[PDB]
C-alpha cells in the first residue's frame, strides 16, 4: 500500500462528520481514556479495550436469564461507588436483592432506588435524574419491563400497538445528549444469540431497535456452563462477547466464573488471565509465580490470592501493565 494515502485522510474525514470512531480495522490499540468503570473482571476489561465500560455513554447488556448481566452490572456499579460515584437503579423487575449487592461491594445504603409506574415514567426519572450530574452510573433493570402508559392503563395514548419501541427511542434520544456531557454511564439490562445454545435462535430480531443502534457498547452475556466443586452447584462460567465497541474494536471475547452469592471471582479471574500471559506458570499443577508456588489445585489457588492479597494485586497490575 500507498492505497493508505487516501484511505487515512478518508478515516479521518469519517471520525469527523460522523461520530468519534465510526471506523478502525480490527487491529488496533485506541487511544486508552482516563475515565472509565471496571466491571470486576479483568478479562472482560481488557476486551472492552479499555480496561472498563465507556464514560457518558449508554450500554447494552443483553442475554438469557442466570447468564450474568446483573452481577456484572451490579459490580460495574460497585466501583462507581469506591471511587466516590452515585449510582442510581431503576427498578422495572423488582428483583433486586441487596444482601447479594452488598456481598458484591454496593453500598445499598446509599444506593438510589426508584420503582416506576409506567415505563414511559420509568425513563423521565432516569433522565431528569441524568440531568442532575450527580450520578456517575445509573442501572435500568429491564428495557422489555419498561411498559408504556397506554399499554397498561388499558388505553390511552396514540399511534396504536408496537409502541414501546418508540418510547424507548424518543426517550433514548434525549438522554444521549443528557449523558453525553455528564459522564453518566448508564447500563440496559436487556433480558432475553450467543453461540453454543442451538435450537434456533429466538424470534423476531431486536437488541432493543433504538437501544440497538443508541448502544455504544453491547455486551452478549450468556451462561456457557454451571460449575461444581464435588460439593454441589457452586456458581457457573460465563461468556461474554463485545458485539458492538465504538471505544475501540469490537468482537472481542470475555470468560469468566461467577459464584452464588459471591459473584465474578477476580482471583479465578487472574489467574487463567496470567497465565495465558506467560506471567503464572502452571506445571505439575502447580500454579506457581515466578518462582514461587501459589497451590496444587486452581481452586486452591483462587484461594490463595484470596488469603495472599498482596500478591494478587501484583498478578493484575503486571497483566495490566502488559497490555493497558
Ligand atoms: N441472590 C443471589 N444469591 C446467589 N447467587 C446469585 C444471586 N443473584 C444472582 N446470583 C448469581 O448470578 C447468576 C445470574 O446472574 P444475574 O443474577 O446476573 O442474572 P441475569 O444473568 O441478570 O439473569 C446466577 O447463576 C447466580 O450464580
Amino acid at each position: 500500500p500507498d492505497r493508505e494515502k487516501a484511505l487515512e485522510l478518508a478515516m479521518a474525514q469519517i471520525d469527523k462528520n460522523f461520530g468519534k470512531g465510526s471506523v478502525m480495522r480490527l487491529g488496533e490499540e485506541v487511544r486508552q481514556p482516563i475515565s472509565v468503570i471496571p466491571t470486576g473482571s479483568i478479562s472482560l476489561d481488557v476486551a472492552l479495550g479499555i480496561g472498563g465500560l465507556p464514560r457518558g455513554r449508554v450500554i447494552e447488556i443483553y442475554g438469557p436469564e442466570s447468564s450474568g448481566k446483573t452481577t456484572v452490572a451490579l459490580h460495574a456499579v460497585a466501583n462507581a461507588q469506591a471511587a466516590g460515584g452515585i449510582a442510581a437503579f431503576i427498578d422495572a423487575e423488582h428483583a433486586l436483592d441487596p444482601e447479594y449487592a452488598k456481598k458484591l461491594g454496593v453500598d445499598t445504603d446509599s444506593l438510589l432506588v426508584s420503582q416506576p409506574d409506567t415505563g414511559e415514567q420509568a425513563l423521565e426519572i432516569a433522565d431528569m435524574l441524568v440531568r442532575s450530574g450527580a450520578l456517575d452510573i445509573i442501572v435500568i433493570d429491564s428495557v422489555a419491563a419498561l411498559v408504556p402508559r397506554a399499554e397498561i392503563e388499558g388505553e390511552m395514548g396514540d399511534s396504536h400497538v408496537g409502541l414501546q419501541a418508540r418510547l424507548m427511542s424518543q426517550a433514548l434520544r434525549k438522554m444521549t445528549g443528557a449523558l453525553n456531557n455528564s459522564g453518566t454511564t448508564a447500563i440496559f439490562i436487556n433480558q432475553l444469540e450467543k453461540i453454543g445454545v442451538m435450537f434456533g435462535s429466538p424470534e423476531t430480531t431486536t437488541g432493543g431497535k433504538a437501544l440497538k443502534f443508541y448502544a455504544s457498547v453491547r455486551l452478549d452475556v450468556r451462561r456457557i456452563e454451571t460449575l461444581k466443586d464435588g460439593t454441589d452447584a457452586v456458581g457457573n462460567r460465563t461468556r461474554v462477547k463485545v458485539v458492538k465497541n465504538k471505544v475501540s474494536p469490537p468482537f472481542k471475547q470475555a470468560e469468566f466464573d461467577i459464584l452464588y452469592g459471591q459473584g465474578i471471582s477476580r482471583e479465578g479471574s487472574l489467574i487463567d488471565m496470567g497465565v495465558e500471559h506467560g506471567f503464572i506458570r502452571k506445571s505439575g499443577s502447580w500454579f506457581t509465580y515466578e518462582g514461587e508456588q501459589l497451590g496444587q489445585g486452581k481452586e486452591n489457588a483462587r484461594k490463595f490470592l484470596l488469603e495472599n492479597t498482596d500478591v494478587a494485586n501484583e498478578i493484575e497490575k503486571k497483566i495490566k501493565e502488559k497490555l493497558g
